[PDB]
DNA sequence: CGGGTTTTTGTCTGGCTTCACACTTGATTTGCATCACTGTGTAAGACAGGCCAGATCCAG
């Protein structure tokens, strides 16, 4: 089964259409193979109706900081009703 | 009971990455320990004793 084996085998097994995505990229966009297959991927995931994974994946790209600021901490920690305890107990 | 037919993979091989890898040291940020209290335990039932009430016996 796919996607469950280690390296060296998989690409064995799939070099001829790794080969034939690299001839497309040469052709489209002179081998711009990253960029090319993250679209693909990106609608291929759309298509099954995951959104949540490919807006993780497109932010994941950029590589960025989704921390909370304090402020918006403390007002989720006042106007939720939450102790000192349980809001330390879900923050480790 | 073991001859063929496909996966499943470290390998050779040297030349290239992005990553990895040694003292400071003063603040700076986490992470953990410490201390005085806490809330849930939350209505009835069995029993002895005193008390009159009306019944229990006694008298000429």
């Amino acid at each position: 089964h796919l996607l469950s084996l280690t390296r060296r085998a998989q690409k064995h097994r799939l070099r001829e259409l790794k080969i034939q995505v690299k001839e497309f990229a040469d052709k489209e966009e002179g081998g711009d193979v990253k960029a090319v297959c993250l679209t693909l991927f990106l609608l291929a995931l759309r298509a099954r109706n995951e959104h949540r994974q490919a807006d993780e994946l497109e932010a994941i790209m950029q590589g960025r900081g989704s921390g909370l600021q304090p402020a918006v901490c403390l007002a989720i920690r006042v106007n939720t009703f939450l102790s000192c305890s349980q809001y330390h107990k879900m923050y480790r």
